[PDB]
C-alpha cells in the first residue's frame, strides 16, 4: 500500500498471453472471428474484450499467465471489466480471486487478493508487494451470479513497476 504515484502503466506491446484456461474461442471458429479472445485482454483498451467458454459453463477458476517480455518490478496491478461497444458488459461480474508473480515462469508468488463490489465496476487496481517479475498469473476464484447462470466477460488488465536494467 503505497501513497498517490499515479504513474503510468507499463506498455503491454511486448505483452502476450502465454497461458489460460478458459476462453469462448476453444469451441467453434466463429467465436474466433468475434475478438473475444485471450489476446483481447492486453490491447490497450476495454473497449475489447474476452469471454468465457460460453457453449459449456465451466466451472471456477479461470486464470492467465500474461509474458510482459522483459523483467519488471511490480507496483500495482488491476483490470477493468468490459465496456461499450463490448459485446458483454453484463458479463462482467468478477468478484473475488488473486495475481501471483513469476520471473522464470516456474516459480510464483502471490503479491495480492482483489475483490470486485458490483458487477461491471470500472476499475480494479490494488497494492502489489514491490516485487520482481516477468511473468503475471492473473486469477478468478469467484464469480457475481447473472440473469443466465455464471457468465464471465473481462475488459482488460493494467500493471505498474520499473523497468530492470535492458541490460
Ligand atoms: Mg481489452
Amino acid at each position: 500500500y503505497t501513497v498517490k504515484f499515479q504513474p503510468d502503466p507499463i506498455d503491454k506491446k511486448g505483452w502476450s498471453v502465454i497461458d489460460f484456461n478458459n476462453c469462448c474461442t476453444q469451441d467453434g471458429g466463429w467465436y474466433l472471428n468475434m475478438g473475444w479472445g485471450v489476446e483481447s485482454l492486453i490491447d490497450n483498451n476495454p473497449g475489447t474484450q474476452w469471454l468465457c467458454r460460453w457453449d459449456v459453463k465451466e466451472p471456477l477458476p479461470y486464470y492467465f499467465v500474461f509474458d510482459m517480455g522483459k523483467e519488471y518490478t511490480l507496483f500495482r496491478f488491476g483490470f477493468a471489466n468490459p465496456v461499450a461497444p463490448a459485446a458483454h458488459v453484463w458479463a462482467g461480474t468478477s468478484k473475488a480471486g488473486y495475481v501471483e508473480a513469476s520471473i522464470d515462469n516456474e516459480n510464483w508468488v502471490k503479491l495480492k487478493d482483489w475483490t470486485s463490489p458490483k458487477i461491471g465496476e470500472p476499475n480494479v487496481n490494488m497494492d502489489v508487494p514491490a516485487t520482481q517479475a516477468r511473468y503475471i498469473r492473473f486469477v478468478i476464484t469467484d464469480t457475481y451470479p447473472t440473469y443466465d447462470g455464471l457468465r464471465v466477460s473481462l475488459g482488460e488488465v493494467y500493471a505498474w513497476g520499473l523497468e530492470h536494467h535492458h541490460h
